[PDB]
């Protein structure tokens, strides 16, 4: 019964996921003058042209689109990453209100927002045997600020109305995540955590530097989805966001100079 709210949010979430306190836990704040260029850095390489989604769905926490992840057809390499990671799904976090909304912080700035495309490391096979390892996931993350409209996001935000409340879905074939990515690949990385129970330290992140901008008029409709199933008292999907954790035993390094 994890969530948001005040009696399920995150300082409650240790009592069932202790590993809440544990010592590689995400989001972290993004020092930027405490990151480190790491010259030992590969390109990273983001490939998705051939990305197949299949499906959004409101899983009451967030709205995943899901991908064919049968096949190497979405894949990120390179950076700090061993190997190849399958794009699975993507997501977003949010806010009430646009000065607040992302996961990961910049000097302690919040962004409006916060896309999550989630990969996992092909040598275990599936993702479920991904998320035991150290290994396992490498998260993308995107933030989003308010200005101008992201062309490429608005298939996505024309199809909330299909899934308001949690549990359902709609097709949602032939979505294009190359239209979600900024011009840059400058970014941060370190080692942490799934953000949302299980809490799993199997994350490698890697936290774009420039942001999306998308418009107001999108992440309002973000702001339209439901927390609850149809039938029940309204709860508005916004704040679905875990606040920065300590770093601990952490150094976050920077691919640009
Ligand atoms: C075991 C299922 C885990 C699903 C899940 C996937 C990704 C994230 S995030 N927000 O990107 O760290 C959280 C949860
Ligand atoms: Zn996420």
């Amino acid at each position: 019964h994890w969530g948001y709210g005040k009696h399920n949010g995150p300082e409650h979430w240790h009592k069932d996921f202790p590993i809440a306190k544990g010592e590689r836990q995400s989001p972290v704040d993004i020092d930027t003058h405490t990151a480190k260029y790491d010259p030992s850095l590969k390109p990273l390489s983001v490939s998705y042209d051939q990305a197949t989604s299949l499906r959004i769905l409101n899983n009451g926490h967030a709205f995943n689109v899901e991908f064919d992840d049968s096949q190497d057809k979405a894949v990120l390499k390179g950076g700090p990453l061993d190997g190849t990671y399958r794009l699975i799904q993507f997501h977003f976090h949010w806010g009430s209100l646009d000065g607040q909304g992302s996961e990961h912080t910049v000097d302690k700035k919040k962004y409006a927002a916060e896309l999550h495309l989630v990969h996992w490391n092909t040598k275990y096979g599936d993702f479920g045997k991904a998320v035991q390892q150290p290994d396992g996931l490498a998260v993308l993350g995107i933030f989003l600020k308010v200005g101008s409209a992201k062309p490429g996001l608005q298939k996505v935000v024309d199809v909330l109305d299909s899934i308001k409340t949690k549990g359902k879905s709609a097709d949602f074939t032939n979505f294009d995540p190359r239209g979600l990515l900024p011009e840059s690949l400058d970014y941060w990385t370190y080692p942490g955590s799934l953000t949302t129970p299980p809490l799993l330290e199997c994350v490698t992140w890697i936290v774009l530097k420039e942001p999306i901008s998308v418009s107001s008029e999108q992440v309002l409709k973000f702001r339209k989805l439901n927390f609850n199933g149809e039938g029940e008292p309204e709860e508005l999907m916004v704040d679905n966001w875990r606040p920065a954790q300590p770093l601990k035993n952490r150094q976050i390094k920077a691919s640009f100079k």
